[PDB]
């Protein structure tokens, strides 16, 4: 299958990418160098992830040494919680451009629908454990990533963490300028979200899985654990590969980018290796039967915000 999808702004994204969350500063730009060195063209990235300065690092010399040139990349990140308002977001995207070290973002999504009170904090809370929010509400929020684009800063604008009805809502958005090209995701066999999918492929937006190996260094980790799931080893088994290589190939094959993390070389190398089999309807389907609508990522504090995403169906 081929390496990239194409967005509705008409670029070409890489259906597998580099994840940076979790990924310890002091070894981040090795990761990053690695994986460019082994093809991965695609790197995901947040300013929340605290680590955008030391992943430029990598990118910045792997184009000063021209191993890659920089149209060959697709660089994403995402606008943090608390940089919602107006008149925050286009300094927000400076700074991460500035740490990534480039001129231009290939894709800057809203990392979640939930504005936070602006401040140093990325989690200002109150005494009930729930986030402070903002008053932003997200289309003009939308509106705000429309200017960055028009302005040359990003080539696209998509969303992470929205619900079918939020994406709705940005779509059928009054003046809506530029429809979000991407819907980053948790996806994997335990969260399958078929109906989220579905949705957001038929409008054109193409979905971005994230933590497809069930994210076993999230930090509030005996749950479930797709890595060690028989099933999964079994169907790995078969088609002598590993159960990350399964767990990777699973959502190419549903016509999605998916962004495995790791800080480790030979993992990085071995992850990239998905392109040279092919996983059958039938395993497939198999995968999908495991779905247990299981989140790494329920944003717990959240769940009295407004724009809490996961009260909804899908
Ligand atoms: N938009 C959002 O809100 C959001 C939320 C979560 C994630 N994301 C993005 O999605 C990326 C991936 O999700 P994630 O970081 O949660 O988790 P993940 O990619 O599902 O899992 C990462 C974990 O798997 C390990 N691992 C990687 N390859 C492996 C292999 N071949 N064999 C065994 N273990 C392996 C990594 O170890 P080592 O690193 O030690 O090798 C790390 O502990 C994130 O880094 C981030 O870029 C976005």
């Amino acid at each position: 299958m081929a390496s990239r999808i194409l967005l509705n702004n008409g670029a070409k994204m890489p259906i597998l990418g580099l994840g940076t969350w979790k990924s310890p500063p002091g070894q981040v730009t090795e990761a990053v160098k690695v994986a460019i060195d082994v093809g991965y063209r695609h790197i995901d990235c947040a300013h929340v992830y605290q680590n955008e300065n030391e992943v430029g690092v990598a990118i910045q010399e792997k184009l000063r040494e021209q191993v890659v040139k920089r149209e060959e990349l697709f660089i994403v990140s995402k606008l943090w919680c608390t940089y919602h308002e107006k008149g925050l977001v286009k300094g927000a995207c400076q700074k991460t451009l500035s740490d990534l070290k480039l001129d231009y973002l290939d894709l800057y999504l809203i990392h979640w629908p939930t504005g936070f009170k602006p401040g140093k904090e990325f989690f200002p809370l109150d005494e009930s454990g729930n986030v402070v929010p903002s008053d932003t509400n997200i289309l003009d929020t939308w509106a705000a990533m429309e200017e960055l684009v028009d302005e040359g800063l990003v080539k696209a604008i998509g969303i992470s963490n929205f619900n079918h009805l939020q994406v709705e809502m940005i779509l059928n958005k009054p003046g809506l300028k530029y429809k979000p090209a991407v819907n980053q995701i948790e996806c994997h066999p335990y969260l399958t979200q078929e109906k989220l999918i579905q949705y957001c492929q038929s409008k054109g937006i193409v979905v971005t899985a994230y933590s497809p190996l069930g994210s076993p260094d999230r930090p509030w980790a005996e749950d479930p654990s797709l890595l060690e799931d028989p099933r999964i080893k079994a169907i790995a088994a078969k088609h002598n590969k590993t159960t990350a290589q399964v767990l990777i190939r699973f959502p190419m094959q549903r016509n999605l980018v998916v962004i495995p993390k790791s800080v480790t070389p030979e993992r990085i190398a071995e992850n990239f290796k998905v392109f040279d089999f092919e996983l059958s309807s039938q395993d497939m389907t198999t995968l999908l039967s495991y779905n247990r609508n299981w989140r790494v990522c329920a944003a717990a504090s959240c769940t009295s915000h407004k724009d809490y995403p996961f009260h909804e169906e899908f």
